[PDB]
């Protein structure tokens, strides 16, 4: 069974709207340690891995797994309604049928209940990889988001070289050339908008810009964007949650 | 003839923006009294009543009863350039071919004047009434409009609840006066189309409170109380 | 060769941002008098004539001057992406194949590069109104939505813009005054003869979009000649266009 209560609905509205464009349709596998997606897009190019930990939730069981076929598209529609502050809670019964979710306003008696049908994904889609990196970058999401966008108008790649002292991006098209370079510093006010790198062995790979977009939107889950690098392996770009878990996108380099 | 001084714009050009999209021309009868709207949409579905009392303006003159045919986009374009705190005066002459609109700015040495060419245009107890904020009502039937077309919507003491059903899953927004308030004789169950409520949110501008007042067979009415003295009402039939 | 450096990239960006839309390419002349652009709107109605004096940079070399025919849409592209408070720097150098772009952000070690391809590319008034530039964008906005050109009359007492349409007329009518808390927000009138022309709407309504480079907008009207339209940047320079009655 399923009963997990949400503080507030911000988070899950979040990850709703980060995956779904990339993700039309997903199983929310749920047991005691969390919720968790392991999903891919249409292009067979991207994959998704999500956890939301026990911990995010205010209150949470899972006595007993359940796997949840979940059409994004129609998730996004109900879950769009609830104000960040709402209470959610999200419902589902052994062998389910549905998913229901249960908005809460905060101060006012208003209570939505919603109900959406379950898919079959018939298919359970399985993934693990921790792995060994040459290279890690910790930058603000914000910074990494804009330079992918404000890139992707000259070129459909994106160079990533990284040296321990400088991360170096670029972009060439027919109109003209873009680099951006960081190195590292410290915001000493808030450390999470530093820049960071740590290295074994320089890196030199490049993306397709399309799928860089939109991983860049699940900046709205964290300050910080980890991207771990290697030399002829799916990059990943890593967006923690405060409260407990994450979302990862691994994008292997162009060969 | 008519001359009505307002002395804000706002109030003018929210009722515009609100009746704006559901009627495309409407007449506005003017009287001893102040200015009268009755139109119904092209479906013939929905029925709009507008009533701007003499109390609303500072300065109000109308000897004799005048009808105005009036292209409510034209006059949209028109009365959007005003700013809220502007002086607002509408003229019209007797057997008017066009209405005049003069904006005067507060602060500042700017006077405009607009004329748009009219149109000819040709011309109770209820079971169960509830009062909420317009805008949590404006809210949910925007946010129940992405699962289908139609609202139900079933009243007893104890609660009000609006449900809207699809195939991207269903919905229903519940709420208690134990946020809202009821009066009923008979319980309520009636839907309605979620396009036309649509249009009569937007009349949340001009009042905070909704009230909704239904009937077992009956056109519902939606009433929007302007504080000035008049008032804004729609009225939509149920389905079957 | 050219070394521009700009303390803060807002005059650029909003400078780009004015004409994109009534130009599609145009040559920015450099010199050490500053940067230049004098182009024409593909009607041959509007002349558009930019001057980035040395004065609004904080370092400017031009030792030789140098010609950058910038496509500026791409330009765009480029520029708008900077914050308003990046040094801007731009590099061109002797016979240039392009331009170059330099973003520094503040308060951090971020350095953005950019470098585009280049192309071949090729009076006495009766009446003078200064008013608040944003006053006279939203008459423009306003008065093109009842129809496509603006009628102007100015005599010593009052500017009348009228605009008449189908639907149907309407007239925005402004007198002189000085405002005593900030100058700039007057509105002032000098003729030696009164005026009476009209614009084309479509036009001024490009022209207004440079009301983010000054406050004041300077309009300059003769009889039978090409009216001026004038914002004078407080950094040192100007944007000026010109465009000729009905």
């Amino acid at each position: 069974m399923l009963e997990g209560k949400f503080e507030e609905a911000a988070l899950l509205k979040k990850v709703v709207e980060a995956i779904k464009d990339c993700v039309k349709k997903c199983n929310f596998n749920c047991s005691e340690h969390g919720i968790t997606v392991q999903a891919v897009d249409d292009s067979r190019v991207l994959l998704v891995s999500l956890l939301i930990g026990q911990t995010s939730f205010s209150e949470y069981r899972c006595d007993r797994d359940v796997t949840l076929g979940i059409d994004l598209e129609s998730f996004s529609k109900i879950i769009k309604s609830a104000n960040n502050e709402d209470f959610l809670t999200l419902l589902a019964e052994d062998s389910p049928d549905q998913i229901m979710a249960i908005l809460e306003e905060k101060q006012k008696e208003k209570i939505s209940e919603y109900s959406l049908k379950l898919m079959d994904i018939d298919s359970e889609f399985l993934q693990i990889d921790d792995m060994e990196y040459d290279a890690v970058v910790n930058m603000p999401s914000s910074d990494f988001a804009k330079l992918v966008r404000d890139l992707k108008n000259l070129s459909e790649s994106l160079r990533v070289v990284v040296t321990k002292d400088s991360v170096k991006f670029t972009s060439e098209g027919d109109s003209g050339s873009g680099s951006v370079i960081l190195k590292p510093y410290t915001n000493l006010k808030n450390e999470r908008e530093s820049v960071t790198i740590s290295l074994d062995d320089p890196v030199d790979l490049t993306f397709g810009l399309k799928y860089l977009n939109d991983i860049v939107k699940a900046a709205t889950l964290s300050d910080v964007i980890t991207i771990k690098l290697a030399d002829k392996t799916p990059a990943l770009f890593e967006f923690k949650m405060q409260s407990g878990g994450y979302l990862r996108f691994y994008l292997a380099p162009k060969f």
